[PDB]
């Protein structure tokens, strides 16, 4: 079996000349010369007591078939649960992430348009099965040397669940927080679709400077980096939230007044800008849905409803889980 800088990645015989590409959320990722296809691809190494999200993103990557969400292409583990300890995923290689080209690059209008329209497209397809991603943020964001691009990372899916998505303030979250929408902070578990449209006006504001728009440096500064720019919600938005603890601390804090768009991003175009203030309005029942976030005149250029598919239909102890993970990774072998 092959050796990888000091770590086993054994990729059977189908694998050969890997090279160390990097870390990911899971572990070691190398690329490798696909025999069979005859083409580089990228495999991720899982080691384990296995995790949910493991089990969680194989179920919905393997479920999910969509030009702008990462696919599995294979599976390499053991042949019984016995045996199994590693599992490879093996998948199309990136040329880089959106995290990435925006510490380096700065984008023209035209590619900030079309990084947009595609992520709103796979977007659009994960909606339309039910499932919220709830981790959207430039590293989660794939591109190949012609700009295609790919949504990853399902660990923190789950599928959407509005009547159940009221909660108490200060109530804790897992999803990267630079990207969490206010209601997150107030009175919000994260199981409605606005909480991704709000994470993709983030990358959008990010995409137009090549600065994260509201870099919060803990949970409650997220808050005041996001009131800071929207200023401070209107009367009817804070009638809205009925939790008592969540209103009085918003009807606490000084009033703020709204920073221009236009002043942020003097060089962005303006139909760009209608379109952030719409993604990034306080009020999750006023904020627009990826359909309408599609047909906007921004993405004029692109939006066309019948190229944009939607999903066929809607979406334990360790050793069960262990067992799972098994089970739906058996359609790769021999
Ligand atoms: C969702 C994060 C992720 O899986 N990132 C990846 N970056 C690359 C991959 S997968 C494979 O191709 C190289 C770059
Ligand atoms: C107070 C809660 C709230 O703002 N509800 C809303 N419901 C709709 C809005 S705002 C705008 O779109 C129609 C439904």
């Amino acid at each position: 079996p092959e050796m990888v800088r000091g770590q086993v990645f054994d990729v059977g015989p189908r694998y050969t000349n890997l090279s160390y590409i990097g870390e990911g959320a899971y572990g070691m990722v190398c690329s490798a010369y696909d025999n069979v296809n005859k083409v580089r691809v990228a495999i991720k190494k899982i080691s384990p007591t296995y995790c949910q999200r493991t089990l969680r993103e194989i179920k919905i990557l393997l479920r999910f078939r969509h030009e702008n969400i990462i696919g599995i292409n294979d599976i390499i583990r053991a042949p019984t649960i016995e045996q199994m300890k590693d599992v490879y995923i093996v998948q199309d290689l990136m040329e880089t992430d959106l995290y990435k080209l925006l510490k380096t690059q700065h984008l023209s209008n035209d590619h900030i348009c079309y990084f947009l329209y595609q992520i709103l497209r796979g977007l659009k397809y994960i909606h339309s099965a039910n499932v919220l991603h709830r981790d959207l943020k430039p590293s989660n964001l794939l591109l190949n040397t012609t700009c295609d691009l790919k949504i990853c990372d399902f660990g923190l899916a789950r599928v959407a669940d509005p009547d159940h998505d009221h909660t108490g303030f200060l109530t804790e979250y897992v999803a990267t927080r630079w990207y969490r929408a206010p209601e997150i902070m107030l009175n919000s578990k994260g199981y409605t679709k606005s909480i991704d449209i709000w994470s993709v006006g983030c990358i959008l504001a990010e995409m137009l400077s090549n600065r994260p728009i509201f870099p919060g440096k803990h949970y409650l500064d997220q808050l005041n980096h996001i009131l800071g720019i929207l200023g401070s919600p209107s009367q009817e938005d804070l009638n809205c939230i009925i939790n008592l603890k969540a209103r009085n601390y918003l009807l606490s804090l000084p009033h703020k007044n709204k920073v221009p768009w236009n002043r942020l991003f003097p060089n962005a175009d303006s139909k760009a800008l209608d379109l952030l203030d719409k993604m990034l309005t306080f009020n999750p029942h006023k904020r627009i849905e990826v359909e309408q976030a599609l047909a906007h005149p921004y993405l004029e250029q692109y939006y066309d409803p019948s190229d944009e598919p939607i999903a066929e239909a809607p979406f334990l102890p360790k050793e069960k889980l262990k067992e799972l993970i098994f089970e739906e990774t058996a359609r790769f072998q021999p």
